[PDB]
């Protein structure tokens, strides 16, 4: 992912809003992540793995369009981990233009 500069979009078919700007490489670097699984994570039979991640499977293969049980649909499941862990740590955009950029 060291080329990418927004969030994959292909899956939501037509869109409402500016792709969300998202250099993934130097977006972690800035906010100090350093385990992958942060995002990248295993979720399997209600229980968050600790020590694995999800590397190469896009957010898109578990979370489909619209919510099933209590996985996400998958505006809910990138709203609640990038802007949820911006309002958490109070950095980071948290306005939906300054995500989805009009430029
Ligand atoms: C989810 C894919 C996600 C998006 C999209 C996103 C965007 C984003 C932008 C555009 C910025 C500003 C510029 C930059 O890249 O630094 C930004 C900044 C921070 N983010 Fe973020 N972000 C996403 C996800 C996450 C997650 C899951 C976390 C926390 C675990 C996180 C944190 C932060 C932090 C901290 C910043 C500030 C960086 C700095 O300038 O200090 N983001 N994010
Ligand atoms: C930890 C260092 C880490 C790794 C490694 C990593 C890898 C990675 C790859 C290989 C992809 C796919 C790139 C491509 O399609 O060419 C990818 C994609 C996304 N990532 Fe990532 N990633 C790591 C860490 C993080 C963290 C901490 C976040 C959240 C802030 C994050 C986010 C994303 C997102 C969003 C994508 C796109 C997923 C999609 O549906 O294709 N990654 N990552
Ligand atoms: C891609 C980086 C990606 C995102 C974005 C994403 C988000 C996300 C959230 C915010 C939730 C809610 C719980 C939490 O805060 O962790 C959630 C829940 C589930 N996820 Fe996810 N998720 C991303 C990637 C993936 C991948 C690649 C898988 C499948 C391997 C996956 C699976 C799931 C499942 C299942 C859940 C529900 C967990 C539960 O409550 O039982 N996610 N996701
Ligand atoms: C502010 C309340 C806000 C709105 C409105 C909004 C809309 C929105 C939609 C409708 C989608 C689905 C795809 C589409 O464009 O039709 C979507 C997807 C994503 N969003 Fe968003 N969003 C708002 C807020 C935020 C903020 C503050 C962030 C950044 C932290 C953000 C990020 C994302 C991401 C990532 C996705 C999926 C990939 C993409 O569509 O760009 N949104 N949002
Ligand atoms: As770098
Ligand atoms: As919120
Ligand atoms: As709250
Ligand atoms: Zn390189
Ligand atoms: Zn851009
Ligand atoms: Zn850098
Ligand atoms: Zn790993």
């Amino acid at each position: 992912x060291e080329d990418m500069t927004h969030v994959p979009t292909d899956a939501f078919g037509k869109l409402e809003r500016p792709a969300a700007v998202f250099n993934h490489d130097e977006h972690n670097e800035k906010a100090g992540i350093e385990s992958c699984n942060a995002c990248h994570h295993v979720w399997v039979n209600g229980v968050l793995a600790e020590d694995e991640d999800s590397v190469g499977t896009p957010c898109s293969d578990c979370h489909a369009l619209e919510q099933d049980g209590d996985t996400p649909g998958l505006q809910d499941a990138y709203h609640q981990q990038c802007w949820g862990c911006h309002e958490k740590q109070a950095k980071g955009p948290v306005m939906c233009g300054e995500c989805h950029v009009k430029n």
